[PDB]
Parts: structure tokens; sequence; C-alpha cells
């Protein structure tokens, strides 16, 4: 049945959802089927989305190199 889980999302093109701000994320979040979003600075490489209890069927970061 449902199943979700709390992972940093990530455009379909191999990137990092860039957001200007947390209100980006939060309701960027929101149209993927997420609770919210806000921005977490992980790196200078750029602010990243961080999605809650984000469905599988939405993409997320994977291994690899971002364009």
């Amino acid at each position: 049945g449902e199943e979700v889980r709390d992972a940093y999302i990530a455009q379909p093109h191999n990137c990092v959802y860039h957001c200007f701000r947390d209100s980006y994320c939060n309701d960027l979040c929101i149209k993927h089927g997420a609770e919210s979003g806000e921005c977490k600075w992980f790196t200078s490489s750029g602010n990243a989305c961080w999605c809650v209890k984000l469905p599988k069927s939405e993409p997320i970061k994977v291994p690899g190199k971002c364009h």
C-alpha cells in the first residue's frame, strides 16, 4: 500500500532541485506529492531541496554526475 520516505529530491535531469528559498522547495514538494519542503545547505555546491515523506514515484538524488 502507501509507502513514502524522507529523501533529497532531484530533478529528472540528474541534478539537485535548485531552489531560491525554502518557500520554493516547500511548495515545489507539494506539487510532487509531499507534506512539505525545506532548503538545506549541505555544501557550497548550491542549495538543495529537501522533501518530506516523498513518494518513491518521485525522482531522487542518485550516484553519478550532475550536469
